[PDB]
């Protein structure tokens, strides 16, 4: 009916920031007025010890925790809750000059020196046990004590390795994953370009004076990689649990990462948590950035099927490595905030409590200024929205009733962006999805962002933009999903290679050419500059008209059962078939040949939502750049809505909703208003 | 009369492509299915064995080469040749493990690791003896088996190296050609900056860390490349010619390739092959691309004075490495593969029969897609290429008469690019020559791509678009040229250094000056958004008008006797000439001083063709877009009428013609399609 | 009341040429032309050594003067002086190979190898010791040559070395400064990611793949350089001291350089000088370009506190390096030179006298070209110039007396570019300095750009943009400054850090809050798309109206005691106060919280030199593009009358002038040719 809150000692939504007091030690003062402020901004989380190694062991063997005491002590006594960190996120110096092992090496073989963060070899065994250790010595002094409420492993693990020890392992792992040498060449079709592999010992991570051609090769690199983050994450919790196995741990998780499949690395924590910094006010409008945001929380939700999510980190203002430096303009915190809220999030925390008075990050906004309190325009936009989030304590735990599913496949995209061909000069994979997300949410249908592994069983429509890979079961699940009354949408360039990135030779849309009734013969690839338009075939069932501007990539179909809802406008491929719809059981598959503009998305998924009947956050009409999104916990619903435009945006509504909202309502300029009511 | 055919068992144009089964050996259906399709697509060549090393040699000493004597067994029973090809291309991670010195250093200093391809030590003894018994190998073997008409040698040489060992031979060179560091310190300036070699140990090819802008060096080392690559062909050539002298050699040449001056390694082959991957339609039109392809056809085809050439490889589709992979449109690649022949292709090759599965390769096109036959677009126009191509038998070995020569030369291409001056912003030669060649190319009218060494004196008329380098021989050459009654045109920025870089001391245009009658006193620098004007005078023999459009570089001269056919419409130096004319013995020496638009190239160049009576392919004039070219056994001419618009067009023929092809004499009113290609023959 | 000129030897402008003539020693026929042409141009100085080392010692210890002695004596018997150069830019190619420690290792840790300039380690004691070897030489050999008037120190000193010495050397720099570790890591504040450093021997230069994201470091690290460099130019010129005290000592700046804090570097040495090459005729107009180029003149005259300085290079036409080689337009030689002269230069002289034949700066303009005369336009020019200089022998020696200072600091400037935000897409700091001073050269109005340190004392306006870093002192000089009548302009994203740029706790401006009397909240950044607007508001004190058009950063303020002259209007911030003025004593402080277009500069700066009664050049409204320079002996004032737009400008006189070039009595209307420069005398 509703899923459990993060702790068995909270009650409501967290409010919270990064904390690092170990900056501040020699003025007491600004560590009792943090606390103050604190309360006074209602937050009532804090992570803490993220960036303290050296803090915490100054020298090899020593420590000197009396700080964390204190500041967890001091947390405690005031209603404040902690997830305390590992901090492997970064060594101190004296690690690098005694243990040069723990350094990475680059992808073009370039040592690295001191310095940075984020950057360990996740072979070294050194700095795997010294994170034993250090992990070791922070779950037997604090893994009981009041204030702590989870574990932040680390800090957003990122990149790769390419030392002759993780050389070895990634040897290792290949002669593990592909039992012989055979099986490996023929997987990665290494006999072209005499690319034949005869010893175990001739294989070699990816680099640019090397080899980078062999699909195969670097497709299993950020497998390993994945797989090598998976373990080292693994280890860094064990002795935690130890101490304590009723404390969950999480790690912070980037926007739309591509380093690392997350789908893995999720399967070793108990709750997701990410970072999100999106650049607001920065295009024509923020509604497509919206969207794009939005989906990601979605993804987040999605990796432990609905279970609420942390937003770990962003910004009460600007960052500070951006193009700009852009401030929310008043409202915008509130609203970007609750954003994450609408769509899973049971806690909103920021990247830093105070600014850091030297250093690169200086100018990356915090609550408290450099000017020593919150009495700013930041400041009480933080506070507002903390006494918001207090008035919001019966969406924490309350689910997402998504029917609609699309997937996002990381395994996909690393094979499709590392192809050559076939548009070199840009796929936009992140964008294509999010494309077709946005005709959804803009109608406050709530999606789930899986992957090609996910069961499709509780749906009633999975949407596949460009699932280049198919993996062995993938087509069989959606063949039976639409066989079952289920609706599948997919689009050019789906169905192309296997596992190890080998095309099908069985023509394309391979494994889904049966339920989509289309055979795809070929692609056309479009500059910049070039485009090509797609018009309804008059009568089709989805009522699609335009015509509608089509790039980038064109693909050229047969029907093979499916009928055509739209054709091409121009080109050699003119009047052929652009978008299809095929009946296979008692479902029916859609396929559309072409990158289609915004209003083609629009008017095919609103038309293809009421046809569908599926359920909305609000049955009413929504103006473009307002949408809305609905949490539950099985008696009310909470309903979010959401103005990203930048001036007054008016709504009818067709019920009451709570004392009781009118019956029409404008929404602020990066407005929000929750509504909620009795199921 | 008419060229000797690439082997006494051919007798018409040849068609095939790259052939890899040694990646499909697990699935002998596909075997038999490919050779059944290459015969269904006229195919009569495959280029066999070019990434074969470790599908021949798996382990140092132990060869297999079974699964080759199947494939060359089951080609010529089904009446299909081969060019065997040398594997050096790429070779296998063994030896690379074992053998690191066959590995290339980088500019950078960078080691290279095993992968990628055509990256080889040249100087590496090992690699050079493992080609050796290699090529031995496949020598002795198949040098005389029915199915081999020729050797592929390598692929696609490129790249340089740096290592010790190459830094050793480069010193070596540069001693045996300047005898005395004197006279190399002298030949490249090198007092300048303090730069002066004291001793032999001293010299280091170019780095971006240590040394490179002293130009002298910079030029050498390409010099010294050619000259690494030319000698690494020559000894992968001898075994095999060892075994059957009768065997011609070629090595497939790239677009506008810069690593290497092609004339001196063509000086090694029998014949000369290309591989050609032009960006069709993905500009405003295809009209320049054209052109610019048809130039570089003529120069492979100048290469060896007029022999016919092969098209070694070229998509039927699309590539996989462009920005972008668009599909050739309806017609296009019988038109593109048309125009290889129009220009002396004797044959038409396409990199791959079949996809590769896996690999960086796969989505580059071939005639066997994926889906495993050729009943696709793709393959039926394959086919249909095939059907002409058997059709146009009588046009293997016919030549091309070409009265008009276009300067293209590597070194004063290298020497002019890497020089700091007059416009780092870009010079484009190759698009600068193009532009030249593209006047001549819409009159129908023949040209030859020489380098400055050629021999000027079957030509009546010579073009030298910048030729910043004048070597001694040249300027006296073209002088002669053209006091013995022929016509030369040359530009900007000609005329401007020697062999080594140094800039002439005697005023600008140098060893030209005499012949061409004017003194260019400076040259001035355009940004990308500033233009002048040229505007003919009024009674100018070429009948100049405009005002057109000059860009990027424009020169102010002195007459010296030269007369003004047009002037300069703005800027301080407007009034001054821009175009000129210079009377020397019996001939005329034209100079344009400023890069000018295509109307101006189309209106002194076809004033110029009509002044001078050259011949042109057909007798009518041709839209634009719209070009013929000839070629000819001595009896017969094959005119090939091309239509590189979106859209038909329609041409008047002023004479009658037969249609080689499909039987019967062509109408007068010939309306060619988008993209379309037609042939006329008929006899002289 | 009048500086002294650079030597006694010299009585007015110098105009000359670095002079590489060891490049030409098998022509003695070119060396005697040389000098002809030379006089034949009046130009008077030559500098003589500059990339001679290989010229001088060809072989380790063995020297061959007798080529120098030659020159020398020639330039001397033909009454023109030298600046003989240290000949430490470039090493021989010997010395590289026998000592690798005079080579640099990058910031990336990739070891250079020979070739280039300007490249030598700084901590190497083998090249500073064969530095100290060759300058005793050249100063025992020629300290007391008449042809000698100065020491041109090394060439372009610039870049930076990484390698082991260097890192030990920093380390040394980094403990003598701060003591110990416990101060460093606090400055630095380094508990940040951890980077707490618990050793000096962890300490290390910044890189891509190490650190390069403490800023304390990067900072520091271009600190340690700058005294790096200013040690080195020391030892430089003590051997050649030690042989004559009496003659200066220069090295040659460049355009507004990075790398090194020049008012540290100035220290050391007796008279400023600068290498000037401004791409003229590559934008819509030419006028900001001057207005950039005049404020970096006066810059090289602040250095010594109104001490004339040396255009010691610039070019009589194009360079070769950048990325058009555009012609300088008929007049504009002349006013680019004078411009110089207009500014505090008491010489004018070019890279190059005789283009060199062969290297990379082959096509860099020079007075003798190629063609081996000078009856070229570029040498006409040069010759007329020459002339010209000769004519304003009185303007040797004279002052400018500004009363207006504006503050460029380098180590503000450090700091704020390292800084991650307010604006990463650029913060352009050289162009909004110069914006402002564009406002006051416009009206003729002239200035000296100090840093940070200089005293303010003696100006009645000082403008401070983007003074984000406010060290110890100059917060209260500047509100003493104020408080005793001066009047201050600072702008948004002033006050923001300290000497190790750790921000200010207080609230922004920091120091300056107290003279300023508003609070800067916060600062918006803005995309290149994006803008606001600043109008005036009814009755503010300097008449400022609007809209103007607000650009790329906007900040939010409050006011504490200032009042508001204009408000924003537009996005969230609109309506609040935009500009302010403040009482503080009897000065008053302006503050501008965006940054604004030209427009409101005009009207700012106008108005407030109205208001203040600031001396200008020429009391008559000036045209746009049109300017006006003053230099005084304390007798006569020498105005020059610059126009920088590219047609006929026609300006007012409001007394009468006589022509100090061409003689006579001047009109009181007076119409200047494009690029045209009059220069009109009078007494005060
Ligand atoms: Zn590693």
């Amino acid at each position: 009916t509703k899923f459990p809150l993060l702790s068995s000692k909270i009650s409501g939504l967290l409010h919270g920031a990064d904390y690092n007091p170990e900056q501040w030690l020699d003025h007491p003062d600004v560590l009792v007025r943090d606390v103050e402020m604190m309360k006074e901004a209602r937050c009532n989380v804090m992570s803490v010890g993220i960036f303290s190694w050296s803090a915490l062991e100054p020298e090899e063997g020593r420590y000197t925790f009396d700080w964390m005491d204190q500041v967890l002590n001091r947390l405690h006594e005031n209603g404040i809750s902690v997830f305390l960190a590992t901090p492997s996120g970064a060594r101190p110096a004296w690690m690098s000059q005694k243990y040069p092992q723990v350094l990475r090496v680059g992808r073009d073989r370039v040592p690295a020196l001191h310095g940075g963060r984020h950057n360990h070899c996740m072979s070294s065994p050194v700095y795997r046990e010294k994170v034993q250790l250090m992990n070791g010595q922070l779950a037997k002094r604090y893994a009981h004590h009041p204030a702590v409420i989870g574990w932040h492993i680390s800090n957003e693990y990122g990149g790769e390795c390419h030392c002759d020890t993780c050389q070895g392992q990634f040897r290792d792992w290949l002669k593990a994953r592909y039992v012989t040498l055979d099986a490996l060449n023929k997987a990665w079709w290494s006999t072209f370009w005499s690319h034949t592999y005869t010893d175990w010992s001739q294989l070699e991570s990816p680099s640019p004076q090397g080899e980078n051609g062999v699909h195969g090769l670097n497709l299993d690199w950020r497998r390993f990689n994945t797989d090598q983050v998976t373990r080292f994450c693994s280890e860094e919790i064990r002795p935690l649990k130890a101490e304590n196995p009723a404390l969950p741990a999480t790690t912070n998780f980037m926007e739309y990462f591509n380093d690392y499949d997350y789908w893995k690395l999720a399967g070793v924590l108990d709750f997701i948590s990410w970072d999100s910094y999106p650049m607001w006010h920065t295009r024509q409008d923020d509604i497509g950035l919206a969207a794009y945001t939005a989906m990601y929380h979605d993804l987040m939700r999605t990796l432990k099927q609905g279970k609420p999510f942390v937003l770990m980190e962003s910004t009460p203002s600007f960052t500070n490595w951006q193009p700009t430096s852009k401030l929310k303009k008043p409202g915008m915190h509130i609203l970007s905030s609750l954003q994450a809220v609408a769509h899973g999030a049971d806690s909103v925390q920021y990247f830093q409590w105070r600014k850091s008075r030297g250093s690169c990050e200086k100018f990356h906004g915090a609550v408290v200024d450099h000017v020593g309190h919150i009495d700013t325009r930041v400041g009480r936009e933080v506070a507002e929205l903390g006494s918001i989030l207090s008035a919001l304590a019966p969406v924490a735990g309350s689910r997402v009733e998504a029917k609609v599913a699309i997937i996002f496949d990381w395994e996909s995209r690393w094979a499709m962006d590392d192809a050559m061909g076939p548009r070199n000069a840009g796929l936009h994979y992140e964008n294509t999805v999010a494309d077709h997300y946005r005709a959804l949410w803009a109608q406050g249908i709530a999606v789930d962002v899986i992957n090609a592994d996910c069961d499709l069983q509780g749906y009633d429509l999975v949407i596949a933009p460009m699932l280049y890979m198919v993996r062995e079961g993938v087509g069989e699940r959606i063949s039976a999903f639409v066989q079952a009354g289920g609706r599948f949408v997919a689009t050019y360039w789906s169905g192309i290679v296997n596992e190890t990135d080998l095309c099908f030779l069985n023509g394309f849309p391979g494994p889904l050419r049966p339920v989509l009734g289309i055979w795809a013969e070929e692609i056309d690839s479009l500059t910049d500059e070039q485009h090509n338009s797609v018009a309804g075939v008059e009568g089709n069932a989805l009522g699609l008209s335009g015509p509608y501007r089509a790039s980038q990539l064109c693909e050229v179909i047969h029907l093979e059962g499916a009928a055509a809802l739209a054709t091409y406008g121009d080109d050699f491929y003119a009047g052929n078939p652009a978008v299809t719809v095929n009946l296979y059981g008692k479902g029916q598959a859609y396929y559309v040949a072409s990158r289609n503009d915004q209003q083609f998305h629009a008017d095919f998924f609103t038309a293809l939502a009421k046809e569908m009947k599926l359920p909305r956050a609000i049955n009413t009409p929504l103006p473009e750049g307002v949408t809305a999104a609905r949490r539950t916990d099985g008696e009310s619903e909470f309903i979010f809505l959401q103005n990203y435009n930048a001036d007054n945006q008016t709504v009818a509504l067709p019920q009451d909703y709570q004392g009781n909202l009118p019956r029409k309502l404008t929404l602020p300029a990066f407005g929000c208003q929750i509504l909620t009511r009795k199921i």
